[PDB]
């Protein structure tokens, strides 16, 4: 038993909710919140800008030190940093950005990072300003992630379309 409430169950291990991931993180305080990161950990907009704003820019300060030490992530890769006031940990995962021409096949590699964590609160990777089809992202998530994932979908219209079209 865990504290995630109001989710629709899609499969054995994947759950979905129309919710603001920032508000959901603030209420649940999950062990892991996933950020929709880029390779530079520049949290300017989309989910990342929202999560970072909620940390009063502490996420960005920590991220800049991480990059100065380690260099950029890979597309499809991840790193674990602090969750600040939102979660114990933040798993920064880089899905491909279609608006940069990145290979959509890397979306499966991106979701594989979730399997290193037993339970996660997460957005749909590569959705939103990353330019991928969220229906496709949900399918890759279900077919790749084996650990327990609670997906927060900000847009109600999109949420309803995701549920109604789910196979
Ligand atoms: O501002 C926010 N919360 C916020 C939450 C989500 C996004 C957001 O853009 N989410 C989508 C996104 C973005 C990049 C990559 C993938 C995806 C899939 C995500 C989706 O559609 O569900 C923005 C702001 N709270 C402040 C109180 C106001």
């Amino acid at each position: 038993v865990n504290s995630f409430s109001g989710y629709l169950k899609l499969t054995d291990n994947v759950y979905i909710k129309n919710a603001d991931i920032v508000e959901e993180a603030k209420k649940v305080k999950p062990t892991v919140v996933v950020n929709a990161a880029n390779v530079y950990l520049k949290h300017g907009g989309g989910v990342a800008g929202a999560l970072n704003k909620a940390t009063n820019n502490a996420m960005q300060v920590e991220s800049d030190d991480y990059i100065a030490t380690n260099g950029p992530l890979k597309v499809g890769g991840s790193c674990v940093l602090s969750g600040h006031n939102l979660a114990k940990h933040c798993l920064h995962v880089v899905g491909p950005n279609v608006n940069k021409g990145e290979d959509i096949q890397l979306l499966k590699s991106a979701y594989e990072n979730f399997n290193q964590h037993e339970v996660l609160l997460a957005p749909l990777l590569s959705a939103g300003i990353f330019g991928a089809d969220p229906i496709h992202s949900l399918r890759v998530c279900v077919d790749t992630v084996r650990t327990n994932v609670y997906l927060a979908v900000f847009d109600k219209n999109l949420y309803d379309k995701l549920v109604s079209s789910f196979l």
